[PDB]
């Protein structure tokens, strides 16, 4: 019930539940994190920003609040989202 | 002694007396902080955001202060300081 | 030749060299930072704040520069500095 | 194909061809990340500031983007900017 996502080596914890929120992005969309999932570890892996990722999965946490991480400049994380595909 | 707390997968780790400080709180009763106890992992697990929890638990360390991450927006951590009960 | 130094679940990793800069220090005097060995674990466990430690180790590796962390309060750091005794 | 980059315990995993990119950096030039590399551990290990390294890293990622993390000091990253050779 627990999914593993590896940004560049730091692990992020969450329920597929939590994720499955949102289907239509990279992360909701089982067959978009396929691309991403290592089989070797099971886990996702996604070597990008980490300190982007704490915004994205609380996104998905939040039930839909996206915030900036006011450390992460605005152009930076804007590429995150549409990497992540939120919108 | 050592208590391990797994928020979304970052892991932090304190004794149980400094918990035990504020009895009130979700993380201070054992009877409210157990529903999120993983007996196969031997940690409590919180599907929430990271940077916040900083913050909570330097609460506990310090013996009552509670002071809001800069890099963490007002609302947000109005949320979590409820959903920890600290009031 | 190197030690693991807990901080509240987050570990960081250093040379004893590099601690030993400073023996007038707590992490840099053997006597002080003996009473902080977890053997259970081979590491030095400190339940104090974390994002402060960032700066105190730098603070070693430097040689000798003392920066806050913009992301950590003047008072709060400041008591982080008396702890360590880096004064 | 991957590599792990251990700061100060801080543990970063990345793909070698993003390394690769700038092959006249330490890290991409497999001459000059050597003498860092821990043979027992499978990591490169660097005894230095936590921080600065998301922006190091991400300058890879990006392919080229170098932003200073704006908590970290202008000074002190300026520093790790000539360790690890970006210029």
């Amino acid at each position: 019930e627990r999914v593993v996502i590896n940004i560049s080596g730091l692990r992020f914890e969450t329920q597929l539940k939590t994720l499955a929120q949102f289907p239509e992005t990279l992360l909701g969309d089982p067959k978009k994190r396929m691309r991403y999932f290592d089989p070797l570890r099971n886990e996702y892996f996604f070597d990008r920003n980490r300190p982007s990722f704490d915004a994205i999965l609380y996104y998905y946490q939040s039930g839909g609040r996206l915030r900036r991480p006011v450390n992460v400049p605005l152009d930076i994380f804007s590429e995150e989202i549409r990497f992540y595909e939120l919108g």
